[PDB]
């Protein structure tokens, strides 16, 4: 009657649907898709999030835009990373969710707040210049 004990709750999605709702239009923020987000559905919005507000431009190359070139999983980790790290610089708030997870099919409670974050920056006008190359560099 009673179970649980998960963690993907409707809450930190409610609070992904709005949070790139706005800065960004497409895909569609559903509720099943914000839990199971596939390496490629969540690419389209890191991108477009660039060609929108433009935050992280600087970010990705030619190359990295096209997630085509991406096959390898190593390759979908290095590149979640690149981002992941620029988007904790900017917002400052520590991310735990794992790119490798992400990518498969797992930890999708934490994925949502990664979204959550970004849109933010974006939404206070918050553009990414030293962070992005801190990350390019590999600084830390």
């Amino acid at each position: 009657g009673s179970s649980g004990s998960s963690g993907m709750n409707a809450a930190v999605v409610r609070r992904t649907q709005e949070a790139l709702g706005k800065v960004i239009r497409r895909p569609p923020l559903t509720e099943k898709l914000l839990s199971k987000p596939p390496f490629r559905y969540l690419h389209d919005i890191i991108t477009e999030v660039i060609r929108m507000t433009g935050f992280m431009k600087g970010l990705y190359t030619d190359a990295e835009m096209k997630s085509d070139n991406v096959k390898d999983k190593d390759a979908k980790i290095s590149f979640l990373q690149k981002a992941i790290d620029v988007v904790v610089m900017v917002s400052g708030e520590p991310l735990l969710a794992k790119p490798a997870r992400i990518v498969a099919g797992h930890e999708p409670e934490r994925t949502n707040e990664l979204l959550q974050i970004i849109g933010k920056c974006c939404l206070n006008k918050l553009s990414s210049d030293d962070a992005v190359r801190r990350v390019l560099a590999g600084e830390k």
